[PDB]
This record gives C-alpha cells, sequence and structure tokens, in this order.
C-alpha cells in the first residue's frame, strides 16, 4: 500500500504509526473480503494500533434516496455491515489485532465527545452555504460508490453529517492520542477544511490518510 497525507501535520502523526482508523464502507465495491484482509494486514504491520470504522443506521439513507424503502434499505445494511463486521473480526484475529476495536459510526449516539462533533458540523451546515454545499457533494460521492436529484441528496446527506466527527476529531471520539483514518478515496472536504474554509476544524491530532494498492 502506498500513502498521501493532507497537511505537513497529517504527515508529523504518520511518523509515530500510533493509531489507525481504517474506514470499512458498507457498498463499495473496494472492499472484497480479500481486500479486507490485506488492508488490515497492512495496518497492523504498520501502526501501533488498529481500529476499524463501518458505516451507522444512516448507510440506510443512502439506499431510501436510491429509491429502497425504509424497512427493507434497514435490513439490507445490518445484512451488509455485519458483513464487513465479520471479514474484519476474521482478519484481525488473523494478524494479531484486537477484533472489539471494530465500531460504527452510531456506536457512541449518546456520548458527549461524538454529540458535541454533530453539533459542530450541524452549525456549519445550516449556517454556512459553502460547507453545505461541500456536504451535498460529499453525499453525492456516498452515492456513486439514473439522475441524482436535488432531494436524493438532502436524505443522503444524514450519512455524511453522521460520519464527520471521525474525519475531524475520531481521537475525542475512540479515546485514542491520534490517529489517522484510513481510505482509499481522496477526500476533496478535508482540503478546504485543512485550509480554514468552514468553522469546522480539522483537529491537530487527527489525519487523513489516502491508502491505494
Ligand atoms: O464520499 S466518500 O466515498 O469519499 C466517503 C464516505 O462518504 C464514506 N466512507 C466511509 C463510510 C463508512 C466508514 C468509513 C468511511
Amino acid at each position: 500500500f502506498k500513502t498521501e497525507t493532507l497537511t505537513q501535520n497529517c504527515n508529523e502523526i504518520l511518523k509515530r504509526r500510533r493509531h489507525v482508523l481504517v474506514g470499512i464502507s458498507p457498498f463499495n465495491s473496494r472492499f472484497s473480503e480479500d481486500y479486507i484482509h490485506r488492508l488490515i494486514a497492512w495496518a497492523v504491520r504498520e501502526f501501533q494500533s488498529v481500529s476499524v470504522l463501518l458505516a451507522g443506521k444512516e448507510a440506510a439513507n443512502l439506499l431510501e434516496a436510491l429509491g429502497t424503502p425504509h424497512g427493507k434499505a434497514e435490513r439490507k445494511v445490518r445484512k451488509e455491515v455485519s458483513r464487513n463486521r465479520r471479514f474484519a473480526e476474521k482478519a484481525l484475529e488473523a494478524h494479531g489485532g484486537n477484533p472489539e476495536d471494530i465500531h460504527t459510526f452510531s456506536d457512541f449516539a449518546n456520548q458527549t465527545a461524538y454529540r458535541n462533533l454533530r453539533m459542530e458540523v450541524e452549525a456549519a451546515f445550516f449556517d454556512q452555504t459553502h460547507f453545505r454545499n461541500a456536504c451535498l457533494e460529499m453525499s453525492h460521492a456516498a452515492i456513486l460508490g439514473v439522475e441524482v436529484s436535488a432531494d436524493m441528496l438532502e436524505l443522503a446527506v444524514e450519512y455524511v453529517i453522521a460520519e464527520l466527527p471521525f474525519f475531524i476529531a475520531a481521537p475525542d471520539i475512540l479515546g485514542v492520542e491520534e490517529t489517522l483514518l484510513a481510505y482509499h478515496r481522496p477526500w476533496k472536504l478535508g482540503e478546504q477544511i485543512s485550509r480554514n474554509e468552514f468553522a469546522v476544524k480539522m483537529r491537530p491530532n487527527q489525519g487523513y490518510l489516502m491508502v491505494s494498492e
């Protein structure tokens, strides 16, 4: 795997190798069982600690926006997420990692740190048109992994708002000293956040690490 980071700060966290948060998306062809194992093997080799982030319940929004009825969408997600979990558990066992350090971005709905970060992201979303547009686009890119209408995006964007706290301050939520969220797509919104373009800030102990094989 190769790596690319946003700022020079994301780079400094990278050199310490303390912790990596490996994103696994429920509906993205990237994540074959096989790829999950290779990805996880690499993480455990490269980092002192490895955790895994799966999609929360808002992933149901992506399917609903795409037309799936609510009840079915919720079950489809449960099926896909629990499947991602099973592969990641297996992979973590096999490489010495920790099968319990797998979380979904819904697992902290009642946690102070997570809720506070939701509030910050939400505030910015409603107050700042440029941040709201950025979020809509990021939600559009989530669907792509038929025309995508305005209203499909307002449904889908709940998904983006729910995950973003782990993109800006996962350490607050997970209780680790510092982290890199690791993923195979580039993070456009992350660049703008870097340049202080929004009321939402990237914590100095969070980085984004783009991986590629
Ligand atoms: O829009 S992107 O595809 O760049 C990013 C996105 O929306 C979701 N990516 C996953 C979701 C599940 C947990 C880890 C991150």
